């Protein structure tokens, strides 16, 4: 079958709707998430119009093969969605109500700049390509856009699931394409990061600062270098697969700063020891005493600057 | 074919049953589990009623294509179940007995608050969407709900497999849906955690407390900082993929406490050394002697408080 | 088509056979193994009997669709097997010889009590569900049961592949089920564990015992705590995914004992140092000298007890 | 159906086009990348020609089964692409315009010599095998070659997507094959490597050089050997799966050099200590003082030589 | 359809050919490799012979369903190959030329005895099972055996791709089977192992031997035990999944020897210290001085013996 013809020159409007049943496997490294939802479609095909009195039915049911169905696809999917047609209903005016249940792996880029205190807008792009006889345009039926109350994403809070009503109409390979943007707003559950990652990592760093209350070079070397090993080992233990970004991130800057702090602490320990050995204990003592304040103060200040720059 | 019509205006009742053959791959991180089971369905279709005398059989067998079959789906599945129709039997009154064997990956959230001494209620939600001609409602045939004696879940004890008899009837996409809750109760086999994880982790922590019987700062630094490395390395060795939770867990609190204990032990070692160097050995000696009791006592007390708070 | 009718009351016998072509991916953690084999089936259908003289043929070939075929399934599989029908031959008496080549992931529990010196009996359960018209019973063609000479399981020695001749006949959901047990006996290739894992792990433990020939507390702390780190790091290097068991295992008991030994060695080192510092060198010296014998002797004795208890 | 016959003996030209919708999962270790794109095909089949006046239509739509379609395959794919036919349009002269949306895992070798400052040319080879009745030749319609503006590859900058216009025509197994080369030029986003990997790794190496400002052998041993452990642990933390190459790489040479530097630093520390013990402090002091300059200078020089040799 | 009958009693010869298009994913641990190739088949079916004069065409094209095709399978595959029939051509005499493009995961055992300086012969076993009416025998058409010039296996050098011309004919499940051995010879690219793995591992071992130029027990303990940790950590960093073998390997022997060397070095360090403490410095000094030569010499000798035994 071919598409329904226009009465005048008007394009065919396909009313869309996505209703989330399940959301899962939000992969930060791959920048993908899996979705199980309903895809509702609606359009008018006058060739299917009927008189309810003659037919003895108020609604007609069709198999997908029997009638013309617009070819709707997702832009940002890995493989084509796995769909099962649930219902096809035709009303006396020829209004077709199509419903399918689908599952898909969606490719949606994430902004890691504010990780792990980040919020993300996940996108599901619906698209239709126009045909020779007429232009096909997508629309949103807001009453058919939603999500199940039980929908959850492990490690995230689901804020909302909405659609941008105005489609993006553009030309592609000498034909019009009508694209809709469905948006799933999520915010990361940062709570666990505080006791699990940030506080133990700070404790390990604070241990290295005890070298400023000791004049024993052998003990100080062990303190700073062994805590550096503990820091690295701790990071191996708690790491999650974040991808490499062309921009600087909040976490990226802090972690670099922590390495810089271990390095400067070694410098201090090296300088204090050298001055003592080179018969200058007064200088060595004043550098160590200043470090007791300088290290926590510079650390607190730099963190405030970074927090301000990123938030 | 279309659904059987009602005699009066009553909805069609579909008697369901799930019988577990195999259960496997309970993934704590993904919050999924795989199941291999029988799905039994039963309903009345008068169009299929026959007289057993002028036909010649007592029961009639049909191929799925030949008769109308309700479209039953699972809510909390990743992809649609892989099903193989085993039998379709029709009795003289038109009672259809349907049986299929299926395999599915089920998405069911887990509560980690009491891990590894936790119990879980796994859910398998059965659903039917109503049609134009009539409403479809789900029911439970308790004689057809069960599990094979050999059913096992590695690392878990299977308590029971039951169904909540009353379905959840609600509207979705302008039609009625009838949902059943099948519940698989499981409790974690915690035994192995005691010799494999808890006892060695405590031994490593106890090693750090030996620093309270030594006045050697160099030896004490090695004791506390090297045991901290051993603790982290041990945790890398025995770790399992638990997901990030928006709530505090029993294990999460204990592990945080262990890090806090390594930190306070460094403080003590630092304080004891500083007082000795600053010609105050009496204070240093009384702090170390108190720590010998304070550290195991506070550790034992905090654990009792946490165990009480979580259980 | 429906099943062949009985002459008298007798059930239909389906003669089975499994011939192993490939065995692979024995996953200790998942307790699964993959198999590529032939499934041979044989039964008599009198409706298919023919006169070889009139027909001009001694054997007839059929497509699966053309004739009735019993629905055979595997109990302990993850997903239904991937099968390709190879041959269907009918002899003049109506004896049907069916042959398919299949691949399947089999779920079979393993006993880790004696790991890595363990032997396992892998099971492949064949099943048939009876129909309305007649009962279907499974039988074994011990000649049609075997394995290819090239069949190998990496890390294992294949002992035998057989079937328990007597099927398990039982009722399930108001129908009879006939179940056959096919057994694949395997024994673990433990050789590599000796140079790769056991000997280096013992060397690391023996290094800690050198602390009993040293009175230097700083050196002894480094010896025992650094070897504990080496032990953990070594275990990270050589680890394989064994699942958590509700029972104690040979390896589990030994590994726990090794941690206990590192702990007691720290106690000894702590006690020896404390007595020296508290002006009691005679006691400290006799404890260290006794430890030189006590530690290897208790270790050798405990291992003999454990080896006796588990073997 | 069979291919359209030639008027004279001329080959059938199949006009091709690939338009990138999504690009993802560039796996450095596997040397693969996944692509979601449009494959446009065009050829003339005179058997499909029609009169638009009689037909009452200007364009005819066909299902793939209804007409002959050239068997186009990709050379360097893992499995055959998963394709969904979007449109098949036939114009009155018999010109067929075919369009499908496909997803494929492409195998394309990478040059790691300049990693992580490398650029790559990814290839997608289109191929057609000629048939008995006539020869099939591929062509490029440059108007139908492109990529979506939103196309991104995590960790890479997409430079261009083009096709080499001249196909490679050659014989293979007694038939002609027409092959087209589609090229996707990419350059690695190296920015993150500087704060995340190179700078912390240099800091760890610089820490070992502090041993040249210390005469304490015990402290120097800890400095050089513990930093070597920190370096290895750091490399475990930040590693990505690069495959084994038969050639030397820039990163491979630098990392080898870093190990060599830790080794030479141990030699220096060993030599300095030995000379002091063997009553030669003047030699020991001049070796250590020279090392303070020699180690950073040789390191800076060798890096310049390597950077010159590789870039 | 059934197989072509013999003129006299002769078996049916099926001329085979495999042409490699792509080779990838050589998994050392699973002992598998993936292949994308052409499978060419040729046999005579007189029922398909035609008269070129009275028929019109020179060659006839058939769909797989229309004619009898021998059931060819691969022995050592995980799952059945993914095949797409490319061409089926019948010449006037009834000679059928079949061509398909397939992808398969092949299970082929590897010999690790000489790893990483090993060579492997990968096998692809083609098989045909004989039918009731006649025996089917496989043959090799050498003109249809080969590989694409661009065929590569990451980390390996492809030597050749050939077939053993004489098939292996044997009985299996009361029928004849004809098996062909296709061999892909490869040799491992060992180059990268020298700078990446062997040289840094030797440097770490050489560091431990510096303990023979030091009488400081505390420094020597740190040297030998910390280098042992560095060795283990380095091995974690550079490890690749080699499976457990029932035989001793070159790499296995060397790695065991390295652990033994760390153990003997601890013994020496322990003995040297004990003799000094027990007022025997002459013995301690001569043991350390001998060790300076004994350790590198025994290491060099043992390696020569092992290299000779394995190569």
């Amino acid at each position: 079958v071919s598409p329904p013809p226009p009465i005048a020159d008007e394009p065919l409007t396909v009313n869309t709707g996505i209703y989330l049943i399940e959301s899962y496997s939000l992969d930060d490294c791959a920048e993908t998430f899996k979705v199980n939802a309903f895809l509702s479609l609606s359009w008018k095909d006058r060739r299917l119009a009927f008189d309810p009195v003659r037919s003895g039915v108020r609604v007609k049911t069709y198999e997908p093969e029997a009638i013309w169905i617009p070819e709707i696809r997702f832009v940002n999917v890995e493989n084509a969605r796995d769909a099962d047609v649930v219902d096809i209903s035709v009303s006396p005016d020829g209004t077709v109500q199509y419903l399918e249940r689908f599952s898909a792996r969606v490719l949606s880029p994430l902004d890691f700049r504010r990780y792990p205190f980040d919020s993300q807008t996940l996108h599901i792009y619906l698209i239709v390509r126009s045909v020779d006889t007429r232009n096909i345009v997508l629309a949103v039926d807001l009453e058919k856009v939603g999500k199940n109350d039980d929908v959850f994403l492990t490690g995230w809070d689901i804020e909302s699931f909405t659609a941008v009503v105005k489609p993006a109409n553009f030309a592609l390979e000498d034909r019009l394409e009508s694209k809709l943007d469905y948006q799933l707003r999520i915010s990361r559950q940062y709570f666990s990061y505080i006791p699990n990652i940030i506080l133990p990592m700070l404790f390990i760093l604070f241990i290295s600062w005890t070298a400023f209350w000791s004049t024993s070079y052998e003990a100080n070397v062990t303190l700073v270098v062994s805590t550096l090993i503990a820091h690295i080992a701790f990071n191996i233990l708690v790491e999650t697969c974040l991808p490499k970004t062309p921009y600087m991130t909040y976490t990226g800057a802090i972690i670099f700063m922590i390495y810089l702090f271990y390095f400067v602490a070694v410098i201090e320990v090296t300088v204090q020891h050298y001055l003592k050995v080179e018969s200058q204990p007064a200088r060595a003592a004043s550098i160590t005493r200043a470090s007791r304040i300088a290290f926590p103060v510079v650390f607190l200040l730099a963190n405030i600057i970074l927090a301000f720059l990123f938030f």
